[PDB]
């Protein structure tokens, strides 16, 4: 445990700088503790997606483009998808879902009290499982890049769930597909500076911000209306667990965000009068896959571990960003086809949630690691690595060790 | 591969040994000078509004209560004259803001980066760690990214991008700093807050008065900040070392002030009474930080030195009232209200310098005005308070 009120943690009783900074650091790794999950209740399977969107947005006219989206959402490797939208709600929207008519008013009136809602759905389920009282959590990292507003969506979530007014908030706005990798950048530093501190990391993505008409000469634009949904993912995250309170899984161990250069156009999103206008290369599964391994020899460098010789030795949390990124990914790593496993699983119920898509990969793993009665939470193994890809190109690399089960 | 044992060790080897402490400061600010005095009528011709004479009459009177002798801004009289939309009141404003505020920012940040980097003297290869703080303009990829782009840093450095935190964020860029250059040894933290206040300028109306509040206040500018633990001697030069920091609601205050992006831009409101929530709750704030390090409270809090956020000439006046100071300890923050006015998340920062320098220049005993301990104070949308307590080292 964290020994808050033991005596070798103690406080000095003169105002010590250096003595006051030992009491007030943790000891250990920041662990993942708890995870949980929500989704809104709207069901959109894939097979009828291109006549629900084309229908939704009065483009069933245009024959050819439908044809070609239709193959689109064939080869996404996506099931099924959930909404806080139904067709109906959409006809009360016009402005939505034609191209380009002023809409971010209408978007930012869904999605600033949605987000932190949903957000707050999985909040409840991390706080459940962890089973301490939410008055011990002290620090809050909330994470979106759906919907911006001052005081922002941390503030929120936090009114929401009930939290201490002392609680130490985090908003990480639109930081894309990387963005879930960033929240378990910054739980590591609070969680380990701070002795007896508890981080609630929430990502929640609330997708019609990004929602629009199909355009022939913006073809990347429905090609990422195919990918993403909505959700949202709450882990609880601290340093020293309490034996027999707390239970343990991920020990966060490096974490390092990294800049590809010469590709600030392959990925890019802009927040304008029509809401958030998104951008995409055909070259984005191939420019994270030949830079992901420089990513991964840089943080086992970087704590002095030698980088695996065979990548098949460690677990994958890799964002399911698109079907082609985990395929390529794995190519170039040499990973045996079973590898990405629990992330094709959640693209395939879930989609590409956006930040929320990899606490519900690291959530999959350790429910099926449990399931079939493995030595570990990270699938029998030791080590492992959780990625995201975005804007930028930037790539988040995470370095994971599983506890036994 | 190393095993369970092991992951300890490397925990031990990885985190930084001391306090986080503040050891080079830069600024910048845009060209375009506005007096005060005449921004009365710079403002209400520059949007067309001569026939409010009842308005501009309350208006002046307001700038004239504001302790404010001038402020900078990227724009002028005949850049305005570009962007009809911008200086109406509801007209589809949005674009032409983030077209400004995007590239802007970043570019206004990196200019008081370059002057803090140059101070802190070692090379830009050795940032490890980027915070970038901004309520002007929202991107992907974001600011920090424009911004180490520009400052040509390494492609792994990590950064951070606090969007849309308003007034108290400058406090908040420290909380940050804190546990990132603590819990990494060797670390060394870039913090830049860059603001352009372009994304909330709009013409005056009377239903909304507060609006004109605001714009009599605000104003751009830029501070950034080295923070490292371990300063390594004779190479760095250590001035305040970052002991404790706390984030407080106030509850039930939604309300008092609070600020939504929407097609038309940034639109500000605000209640008559924020200074008085601020200085009600503010010694509370404060007994709070040190009980939390366990330091007793001192009884005359003129004992301290002081950074508080100068979001109006009444915030400073009240939190000073309630905290029973003597006038000269608010000098370096009233002296930065009148020479810059309000610069948001940057306000702090260049109170900060100003303290510094003038401690410095003055010969006094400590980088905090010849004090040990002080308090970094950010207030904001919440309403929100960031307590930041500091050491200060000998010259
Ligand atoms: C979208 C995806 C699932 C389609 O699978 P696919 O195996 O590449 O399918 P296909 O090769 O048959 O191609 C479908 C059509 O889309 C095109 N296409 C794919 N990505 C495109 C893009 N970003 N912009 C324009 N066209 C694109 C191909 O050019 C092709 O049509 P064409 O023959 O008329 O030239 C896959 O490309 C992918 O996963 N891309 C990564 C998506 C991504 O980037 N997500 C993160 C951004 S936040
Ligand atoms: C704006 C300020 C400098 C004016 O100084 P002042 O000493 O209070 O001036 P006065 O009392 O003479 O008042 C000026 C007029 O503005 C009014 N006023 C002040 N703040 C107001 C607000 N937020 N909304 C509407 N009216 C306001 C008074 O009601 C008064 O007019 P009245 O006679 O019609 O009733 C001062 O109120 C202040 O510093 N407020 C805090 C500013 C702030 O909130 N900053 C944070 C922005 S995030």
């Amino acid at each position: 445990g964290p020994g808050m009120s033991s005596l070798s943690n103690s406080l000095p009783l003169m105002e010590d700088v250096q003595g006051i900074r030992k009491a007030q650091k943790a000891d250990g790794t920041a662990t993942v503790m708890a995870i949980g999950t929500a989704h809104p209740p709207h069901i959109f399977p894939q097979d009828t997606y291109a006549d629900v969107y084309f229908r939704a947005t009065n483009s069933e006219h245009k024959v050819e483009l439908k044809k070609k989206f239709d193959h689109i959402c064939k080869k996404t490797m996506i099931g099924k998808r959930y909404f806080n939208y139904d067709e109906e709600f959409l006809k009360k929207y016009p402005n939505i879902t034609s191209y380009d008519e002023p809409s971010l008013n209408d978007r930012q009136d869904i999605c600033v009290p949605g987000v932190p809602a949903l957000g707050t759905e999985a909040a409840v389920k991390a706080i459940e499982e962890w089973g301490r009282p939410k008055s011990e959590i002290t620090h809050l990292v909330f994470c979106t890049s759906c919907g911006v507003d001052m005081p922002s969506a941390d503030f929120q979530c936090a009114k929401l769930l009930g939290l201490h007014a002392n609680v130490n908030k985090y908003c990480i706005y639109m930081q894309g597909c990387y963005a879930g990798g960033t929240v378990m950048r910054y739980a590591k530093d609070l969680a380990e500076n701070n002795r007896g501190a508890r981080v609630l990391v929430v990502c929640a993505e609330l997708t019609i911000m990004g929602l629009r008409a199909p355009n022939e000469t913006h073809l990347d634009n429905a090609i990422g209306i195919s990918l993403f949904g909505d959700g949202a993912a709450a882990l609880i995250i601290g340093s020293d667990p309490i034996i027999g309170v707390e239970k343990p899984m991920f020990e966060i161990v490096c974490t390092k965000q990294t800049v590809i250069p010469n590709t600030e156009d392959v990925i890019h999103l802009h927040l304008r009068e029509t809401g958030m206008m998104f951008y995409l290369s055909k070259g984005s599964p191939m420019t994270i896959s030949n830079n992901v391994e420089a990513c991964l020899i840089d943080v086992f460098k970087s704590v002095g571990i030698t980088p695996p010789e065979d990548w098949n030795s460690l677990f994958w949390i890799p964002h399911p960003g698109g079907r082609a990124i985990l395929d390529q990914v794995e190519a170039k790593l040499k990973l045996r086809p079973e590898k990405f496993r629990a992330a094709r699983t959640v693209l395939w119920d879930y989609g590409n949630m956006v930040s929320a898509s990899v606490g519900y990969i690291l959530d999959e793993m350790r429910r099926k690691s449990a399931a079939k009665g493995l030595e570990t939470y990270g699938e029998g193994l030791e080590w492992g690595v959780l990625l995201g890809f975005g804007p930028g190109i930037t790539v988040e690399t995470i370095l994971l060790h599983s506890l036994p089960l």
